């Protein structure tokens, strides 16, 4: 039998989450989401099981001064998983050092705040002293900051940088904790922005979206699967399934 594929992953919802049950779950049962459907759907396509391992280190992933990295990133780099599936940004930097397949679903960095301020941009945000922000630690929208070249966003950086213990939070809980208890924004990925929000009343995005990309499947450079998990995806796309399970783990409206 096909040896079977360890596939690191990360806790976000509603992509993996853990099922609720008045039973004991053991191993991939324990966990629900858009990833886990979607593995359930590559996994057929290419003919393998899977054992769904949470990175250890609890992060997604970004490189040191050193060029080191951590996260799912590094877990793919060491070949400790054979696949990454979650909501892994596909980014210039990461490409050069492990492979992604083709997107399966795009986005971009937005701002989620509670109601009532009058900031309505990132401008406005990086402008006024009164609200405080940052973004996930070693992730793709922290590392958009340290990379950018716009005033605006270097100035963002230099100020989510000058107070990292403080400004960047371990994860998307800790931020939207923040968020609703102090005076604090989250730089947020808008298709997490839309799902808080729709559940959150006393939550709002604020602004458009500040850049445009999309989500993949990571694999070890040289995997053997890469090209076959990115046929799998086109054939889920084309069939309307991924926009199936968008509609499945989204719906539906819960706010005005
Ligand atoms: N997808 C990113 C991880 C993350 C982000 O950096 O935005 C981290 C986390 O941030 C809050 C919610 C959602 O935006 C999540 O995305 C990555 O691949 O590094």
């Amino acid at each position: 039998a096909n040896r079977t594929l360890i596939v690191t992953t990360i806790l976000e919802e509603p992509y993996v989450m853990y099922r609720k049950s008045d039973k004991p779950l053991y191993g991939n049962d324990r966990f629900e989401g858009y990833c886990l459907d979607l593995l359930k759907e590559l996994s057929n396509i290419l003919g393998f099981i899977y054992d769904v391992k949470l990175v250890p280190d609890g992060k997604y992933g970004a490189q040191n001064d050193k060029g080191e990295w951590n996260g799912m990133v590094k877990e793919l780099i060491d070949h400790r998983a054979d696949l990454a599936v979650a909501p892994l940004t596909i980014t210039y930097v990461r490409e050069k050092v492990i492979d992604f397949s083709k997107p399966f679903m795009t986005l971009g960095i937005s701002i989620l705040y509670r109601k009532g301020t009058p900031i309505d941009s990132a401008d406005d945000l990086a402008k006024q002293t009164k609200i405080e922000y940052g973004a996930v630690r070693d992730g793709s929208t922290m590392t958009f900051f340290k990379k950018s070249k716009i005033s605006t966003y270097e100035k963002m950086w230099a100020f989510m940088s000058s107070r990292q213990q403080t400004a960047l939070v371990r994860n998307s809980d800790e931020g939207i904790q923040r968020v609703l208890t102090t005076d604090y924004a989250l730089l947020m990925e808008s298709t997490s922005i839309e799902y808080v929000t729709q559940r959150n009343c006393n939550l709002t995005q604020i602004g458009g979206l500040i850049d445009s990309k999309g989500y993949g499947v990571g694999t070890p450079i040289g995997s053997p699967y890469r090209d076959k998990i990115t046929i799998a995806i086109l054939q889920l796309q084309e069939e309307g399934k991924l926009h199936m399970m968008k509609e499945k783990w989204w719906r539906g409206n819960g706010c005005p």
